[PDB]
């Protein structure tokens, strides 16, 4: 459970958009819940400008009563003295707008957004995200019109936790445009969450386990992550 080779803020987006709050008038555009319980594969390339990149693949699905996110992450071409491997990022997380568009060929969606990480010297470290989600099951899914997800996040610590860890609380709401899918109805209450990540960045291997709960009615995620 040693210290991660990368800053916790750089892993936030990799570490379950099915918990976003879709307002009633937009429920017909919620691909993420409609893919449940069989779930979807979520893949990203995250390009840290003037530095390296992460490539991720995750399976997000229900196991029993729990929404599970299992991720493999590979980071390459990082500068050992850069903002990421040098741990120069502040422990906070700005609001993002995640822009979503349908990918009819793959019966899924794509998403694009650029995260701004605050650097300890007042500069900014950009992380450009390219994302694609493909449903695992064969059933019908909701393919959305163009819209975005607006996010808000607080990062904190557990004063009694000796391991390297991150406590996270986030609220996400859809914007920019009865149940609309069967999968939507799996999110009506509070749902337990398990996150497992295996990572390798420039050959530095690490793993993260997270547990918590999500409440999609209000777009809320609360989780605690530990380096394992």
């Amino acid at each position: 459970g040693g210290k991660l080779p990368v800053p916790w803020p750089t892993l936030v987006t990799t570490l379950v958009q099915c918990f976003s709050r879709y307002p009633d008038h937009m429920k017909r555009h919620d691909f993420f819940k409609s893919a449940m319980p069989e779930g979807y594969v979520q893949e990203r390339t995250i390009s840290f400008k003037d530095d390296g990149k992460y490539k991720t693949r995750a399976v997000v699905k229900f196991e029993g009563d729990t929404l599970v996110n299992r991720i493999e992450l590979k980071g390459t071409d990082f500068k050992e003295d850069g903002n990421i491997l040098g741990h120069k990022l502040e422990y906070n997380f700005n609001s993002d707008n995640v822009y979503i568009t349908a990918d009819k060929q793959k019966n899924g969606i794509k998403a694009n957004f650029t995260v701004r990480h605050n650097v300890e010297d007042g500069s900014v470290q950009l992380a450009d995200h390219y994302q694609q989600n493909t449903p695992i099951g064969d059933g019908p899914v909701l393919l959305p019109d163009n819209h975005y997800l607006s996010t808000q996040t607080v990062l904190s610590k557990d004063p009694n936790e000796k391991r390297d860890h991150m406590v996270l609380l986030e609220f996400v709401t859809a914007a920019g445009i009865g149940s609309a899918s069967q999968g939507e109805e799996l999110f009506t209450g509070v749902v337990p969450i398990l996150v497992e990540l295996d990572g390798d960045v420039n050959g530095h291997k690490f793993s993260v386990r997270g547990e918590g709960e999500g409440d999609a009615t209000i777009g809320k995620l609360t989780l605690k992550f530990i380096s394992t």
